[PDB]
């Protein structure tokens, strides 16, 4: 008897990218399932015996090291932010991203992006720190949203403001970063300040990057050249570990380092 679609779905939960097992050599479902359960249990046992690190935590630590070592100040800013910051980001009450915001009270929301707090840090730090100002943050962001989007995700955003804010410098930082992580990519932009660049892995967007200045800056009291980019950590993990589904890379009770916890 052929496997049912439901049975196949169940085995796929238990399958890890490089399992050499074949789902069509006569073995009944129960046997295939039992084999995969054994393997996934042994995977968790191995993590628990040796490293004990969560991939999302560990990636955050590796990225933090990378940016700190290259002169960028580590920021930890609020996750719960004023709703006014979203409007000030140019996201109107009729925009599609406006419908994706998780509101919390009359006045607050879960940040859907790192830009507003980083804008405020850039303005504030310009009074204390020498040119150029280099900062980054990694942490949770939220958007009401498939196989590439999560409602709860983790962004890296880095910024430089003042001298050296060129397209070439931005591309070089992106290039050093992803070659450090071991992640294949191409940078796409219309090749003729103002530019947005997409960092792609095949069809998957890893990042949107901006060469400022842009008109939005004045809303935030910023009037200097700047460059920056945001990367989703769950996307980076998905690519690095070859997960078929991004939910395997997320904060989750169903997956641990891309291993099913329903065993
Ligand atoms: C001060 C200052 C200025 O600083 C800056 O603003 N500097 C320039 C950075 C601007 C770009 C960026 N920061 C941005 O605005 O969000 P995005 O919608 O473009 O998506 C960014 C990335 O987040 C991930 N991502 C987004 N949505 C999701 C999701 N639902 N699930 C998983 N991953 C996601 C994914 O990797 C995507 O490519
Ligand atoms: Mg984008």
């Amino acid at each position: 008897p052929a496997l049912t679609k439901s049975q196949t779905d169940r085995l796929e939960v238990l399958l890890n990218p490089k399992d050499e097992i074949s789902l069509n050599s006569g073995k009944p479902f129960r046997e295939l399932e039992s084999e995969l359960l054994s393997r996934r249990k042994k995977d968790l046992q191995q993590i628990y015996a040796e490293e004990r690190e969560n991939y999302l935590g560990k990636l955050e630590r590796e990225i933090t090291r990378f940016f700190v070592d290259r002169g960028f100040l580590e920021i930890k800013s609020p996750i719960l932010i004023p709703l006014e910051y979203i409007e000030r980001m140019g996201i109107d009450n009729d925009t599609e991203l406006s419908k994706q915001i998780f509101r919390v009270d009359k006045n607050f929301c879960l940040r859907p992006m790192l830009a507003p707090n980083l804008y405020n840090y850039l303005r504030k730090l310009d009074r204390a720190l020498p040119d150029p100002i280099k900062i980054f943050e990694i942490g949770p962001c939220y958007r009401k949203e498939g196989k590439e989007h999560l409602e709860e995700f983790t962004m890296l955003n880095f910024c430089q403001m003042g001298s050296g804010c060129t397209r070439e410098n931005l591309e070089s930082i992106i290039t050093d970063f992803l070659n450090h992580l071991g992640i294949d990519f191409k940078i796409v932009g219309d090749s003729c300040y103002g530019d947005t660049l997409d960092v792609m892995h095949g069809d998957l967007e890893l990042s949107s990057a901006v060469v400022g200045p842009i008109p939005l800056d004045r809303e935030w009291g910023i009037d200097k050249p700047w460059i920056g980019a945001g990367f989703g950590l769950e996307r980076l993990l998905k690519v690095k570990h070859d997960f078929k589904n991004i939910k395997r890379a997320a904060r989750s009770e169903s997956y641990y380092n891309g291993i099913s916890t329903n065993l």
